[PDB]
């Protein structure tokens, strides 16, 4: 730590707090994230390779004291602060296109590699001035695993959450990755949080009174699912239509995919990012106040 200078606290993290921080010696400005088991170094350590341009560098990890840090890329702002920033008139479509089309690189690349982020959601989106759009903690959730608060005690957001993982399914897959970024898609839309449950079963309900009730039809094998419960109350799917106007056809149709609730019929990322949605897609500038 010696060799970093803390600058300001950019964040408070699932894990601990963030800060901005500059190396005493190259200068260099990055962040500094103050997190141990060893299968924790192991895992943590094989991300230091897991490299894109749509994934926040993990520069290098210090153990120390029997203390972590983890030093990543710096970036100027995050996805949520950017949301609330443009809520007046909201982000333009092409400039969420952009993002989208950019998440679902990083997406695509990391489950190559068979790594899933577990827990996206705007916080952990972070942008730059020159329209990229990166992940952040990608692999951590498998490495310190998900808590229900943070280490301030900060209720963890259920928001982005899969109904498969609310739903008690222990070896999720790639697809909850999906799943929280259509939901993330959705929210850049409307300018609203798609499912902002406050609860497990808050989430389960909020999920079902748009997407319907799930049932063997939609997902076979769900009522066997752990945490299902015959007595769940069965509601009707509402249309894509009234959930995220005005986003056009091809969005809703990508939208639909990526939050399918069978998690083996969800969209994958390689295969949404050929989706028409794509056709168009540009690199738009945003608009940063930094
Ligand atoms: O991944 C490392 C990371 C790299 N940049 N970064 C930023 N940067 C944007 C920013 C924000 C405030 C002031 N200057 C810059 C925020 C957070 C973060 C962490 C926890 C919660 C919210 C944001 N994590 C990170």
């Amino acid at each position: 730590m010696e060799n970093f200078q803390k600058v300001e606290k950019i964040g408070e993290g699932t894990y601990g707090v963030v800060y901005k921080a500059r190396n005493k010696l190259t200068g260099e400005v990055v962040a500094l994230k103050k997190i141990v088991p060893s299968t924790a170094i192991r895992e943590i350590s094989l991300l230091k390779e897991l490299n894109h341009p749509n994934i926040v560098k993990l520069l290098d990890v210090i153990h120390t004291e029997n203390k972590l840090y983890l030093v990543f890329e710096f970036l100027h702002q995050d996805l949520k602060k950017f949301m609330d920033a443009s809520a007046l008139t909201g982000i333009p479509l092409p400039l969420i296109k952009s993002y989208l089309f950019q998440l679902l690189q990083g997406l695509a690349f990391c489950h190559s590699h068979r790594v899933l982020h577990r827990d996206l959601k705007p916080q952990n989106l972070l942008i730059n001035t020159e329209g990229a759009i990166k992940l952040a903690d990608f692999g951590l959730a498998r490495a310190f695993g998900v808590p229900v608060r943070t280490y301030t005690h900060e209720v963890v957001t259920l928001w982005y959450r899969a109904p498969e993982i609310l739903l008690g399914c222990k070896y999720y897959s790639t697809a909850v990755d999906i799943w929280s970024l259509g939901c993330i898609f959705a929210e850049m839309v409307t300018r609203r949080a798609l499912f902002p449950g406050d609860s497990e079963i808050d989430q389960l309900f909020r999920i079902f009174r748009t997407l319907g009730t799930p049932d063997e039809v939609v997902w076979p094998g769900v009522t066997s699912m752990p945490d299902y419960k015959p007595s769940f109350p069965k509601w009707a799917r509402q249309d894509f239509s009234k959930v995220v106007p005005p986003l056009d056809e091809d969005g809703r149709s990508l939208l639909s995919q990526m939050l399918h609730y069978d998690p083996n019929k969800r969209i994958s990322a390689k295969a949404a990012l050929a989706h028409p949605f794509f056709q168009d897609v540009t690199k738009p500038v945003p608009h940063l106040r930094l």
